[PDB]
Parts: C-alpha cells; structure tokens; sequence
C-alpha cells in the first residue's frame, strides 16, 4: 500500500483532533497532544488516496536506568480505509524508529476484552507482559493488558 506519512505540527494539528474525535469516545486533553508533538517521527498523520485517514501518535519516556521507551498513546484509521495496510503502515514505521533510535522498548495499555487489537498487535511482535485492573485507559477504570515488545 501507497501510505504518505507526515509529522504533526500545530499547523495540522487540527487533522489529528478529528481523526480521534471519530474514533475514539472522548475529547483528549492538551498534554496528549503536546506529547504526540514532541515524540517526533513517533507521531505521524497518514495519507492516502490524497485524504489524511489514520494516524499513530506515541509518547517518549526516560526509565530510571537511562534507557527510552515508545508508548503507543493511539494508533487509528478511518472505517472506510481500514484493512488495507495503513494501519501496519504506521506501526512499521514507528517500529522501524524504535531500532534506529536505539529504543529499548515500546508499549501500550489495551482493553482485556479488545481481542481485535491484541490480536493485531501480537501479529507485529508484541507480547502481552502485566495485566492492570481498573486503569484509566480513556475517562474510565477499565480492565487492561500492558502490551510490549523489546528491542
Ligand atoms: C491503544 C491502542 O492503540 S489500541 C488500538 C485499537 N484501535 C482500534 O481498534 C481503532 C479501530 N480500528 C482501526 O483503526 C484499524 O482497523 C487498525 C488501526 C486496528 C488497523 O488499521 P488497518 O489499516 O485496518 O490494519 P491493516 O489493514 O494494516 O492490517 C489489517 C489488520 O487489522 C486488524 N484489524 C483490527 N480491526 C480491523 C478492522 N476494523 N478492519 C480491518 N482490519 C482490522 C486485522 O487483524 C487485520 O489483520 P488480517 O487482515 O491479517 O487479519
């Protein structure tokens, strides 16, 4: 698939806030858009067919031993161009960035219920590592895998 990939920046910011405005439930705050801006060639908007339909957006975070890890804050496309490839297309790519930017490791929370997403994620090599109960995934206590992968 033919995917054209752009950094976020307050000039298309606007972009990003209607993609997760579809899809997702509620309005997220100004420090998730702050840190999607500041994580670099983590965050990118994805074109196709000349329209922005998806995009990934992560956070960078210092362990306390010095290393660096990736948090998948959201990873998204819109319904009528989901299943052909964008969205691989975008996690690639922030893959790729983890071993170029000597990254030791990235992750996110999902849903224990989401089997759609596990199962997608688990297709690109991550491992389901913690379960976390009742964590504030969006507004609510939600039941939630820490999903990882370690480079
Ligand atoms: C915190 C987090 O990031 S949890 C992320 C969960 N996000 C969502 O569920 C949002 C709704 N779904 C979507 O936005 C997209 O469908 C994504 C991001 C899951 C995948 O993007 P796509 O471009 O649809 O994925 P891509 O086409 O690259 O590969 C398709 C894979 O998507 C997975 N997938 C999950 N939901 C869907 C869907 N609704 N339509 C198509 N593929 C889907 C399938 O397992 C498929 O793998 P297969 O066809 O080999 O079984």
């Amino acid at each position: 698939v033919s995917v054209s990939l752009d950094g976020v920046r307050d000039k298309n910011l606007m972009q990003l806030k209607i993609l997760n405005t579809v899809l997702f439930p509620v309005r997220y705050n100004d420090k998730y858009y702050a840190d999607a801006i500041a994580a670099g060639e983590f965050t990118k908007l994805a074109y196709y067919n000349d329209i922005c339909v998806g995009a990934i957006a992560c956070r960078l975070e210092k362990k306390e031993s010095g290393a660096m890890r990736v948090y998948i804050m959201t990873l998204g496309v819109l319904a009528p161009y989901r299943g052909i490839g964008i969205g691989s297309n975008l996690l690639n790519h922030v893959l790729d960035m983890c071993s170029k930017q000597n990254m030791c490791e990235i992750y996110l929370h999902v849903q224990t219920n989401n089997e759609d997403a596990i199962k997608f994620y688990k297709k690109f090599g991550f491992e389901i590592t913690d379960t976390i109960q009742n964590y504030y995934i969006n507004i609510e206590p939600r039941d939630c895998y820490v999903v990882s992968k370690s480079f």
